[PDB]
């Protein structure tokens, strides 16, 4: 079997290797890059997302959240306050501001450590799953907004048609901006991109060991845990490494640097952090070996999850007895 001990692989495609974006995908699962439930991709070095990033200030972030935490610095949760529409422009200069802005420090390894230690008095503001693309339409190379939908995925391996679309989404960061303990919706792939500015660290379980986080959630957050059966899905717990270390959780943890993919799998939860002002852009993506993970998903009937449009046809097909009491939860 490869990559044993689900250890997070990086790879570093030619150009050639670069244009079919299936292919290289299972490629990398061949060499076993699915067991640590995420890989970096590094991007040939002729290759280019877009010319430059100088005309972005002008997106609007219609709903920046204030990612307000509760709990203590290693076991928390976090609200997402909803606050007043702003421009990138005026985003990146609220980043920027002394009240925000990254802390003096040595290297990744101290910044980490800072980030733990006082994530939870401070209420950054991420400008979070904005529908677009950064991609320059004449970027033909793991564009993600030209990527093969999961509607057809489904419809080429199963076939049926569904209604639904797959689009992008932009993540705008800042210091402290998190996101929590979760895996895909209906357990499907991501990639994400990013773009430009500061790093985001990532912290990741293996697949095969997504049950055994999942048992540690269920004691750390118990009364979410009574009020829901798939209360990750909700997106509001973390959970530190040093933690994670004390249970005996395994996990892995890697930092993306502006250029760089990172690719998560089925079922691989991850979390991580924004080393400062920064922009990504992530859309999920089903490949053939997705489609039983979909099958078997967890769902949010609780009601709190309240997901897209195009996860309606997914669980009809892929979930038919679920179906009914999941639709009522999201409506
Ligand atoms: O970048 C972020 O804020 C969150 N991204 C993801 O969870 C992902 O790409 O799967
Ligand atoms: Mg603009
Ligand atoms: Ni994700
Ligand atoms: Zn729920």
């Amino acid at each position: 079997a490869q990559n044993p001990n689900c250890n997070i692989m990086i790879f570093h495609p030619t150009k050639e290797e670069f244009n079919d974006f299936d292919k290289y995908i299972a490629y990398m699962e061949s060499q076993g890059a699915h067991r640590a439930g995420l890989a970096k991709i590094i991007p040939p070095k002729e290759w280019k997302a877009r010319e430059t990033y100088d005309n972005i200030s002008e997106i609007l972030i219609a709903t920046p959240l204030q990612q307000v935490a509760s709990g203590r610095a290693g076991v928390f949760t976090q609200y997402h306050k909803k606050k007043k529409a702003m421009t990138v422009g005026e985003y990146r200069h609220l980043a920027n501001s002394k009240k925000y802005q990254t802390p003096p420090h040595q290297n990744f390894e101290d910044l980490e450590r800072k980030y733990w230690k006082n994530r939870i008095y401070n209420s950054p503001i991420y400008g979070a799953d904005i529908s677009g693309s950064l991609f320059d339409e004449n970027t033909k190379q793991w564009n993600l907004g030209h990527l093969g939908t999961i509607q057809d995925l489904l419809e080429k391996e199963c076939g049926v048609v569904i209604e639904g679309v797959n689009t992008p989404y932009l993540y705008f960061g800042m210091w402290k901006t998190t996101f929590a303990w979760h895996t895909e919706d209906m357990d499907l792939y991501s990639i994400n991109y990013l773009h430009l500015g500061e790093p985001k660290t990532w912290y990741v379980v293996p697949p095969e060991h997504g049950q055994r986080l999942e048992r540690l959630a269920r004691e750390l957050f118990p009364g979410s845990s009574r009020g829901c059966g798939a209360f990750l899905r909700h997106k509001v717990a973390l959970i530190s490494p040093t933690v994670l270390k004390e249970n005996g959780i395994p996990f892995n943890r890697i930092t993306q640097e502006a250029g760089e993919f990172m690719v998560t799998f089925p079922y691989g939860y991850h979390a991580g952090f924004n080393h400062g002002f920064n922009c990504a852009e992530a859309i999920n993506f089903a490949t053939p070996r997705w489609i039983d993970y979909g099958k078997m998903a967890s769902q949010c009937s609780c009601g709190e999850a309240r997901v897209t449009f195009s996860m309606d046809a997914f669980v009809r097909i892929l979930q038919p007895e679920r179906y009914d009491l999941w639709k009522r939860g999201q409506d």
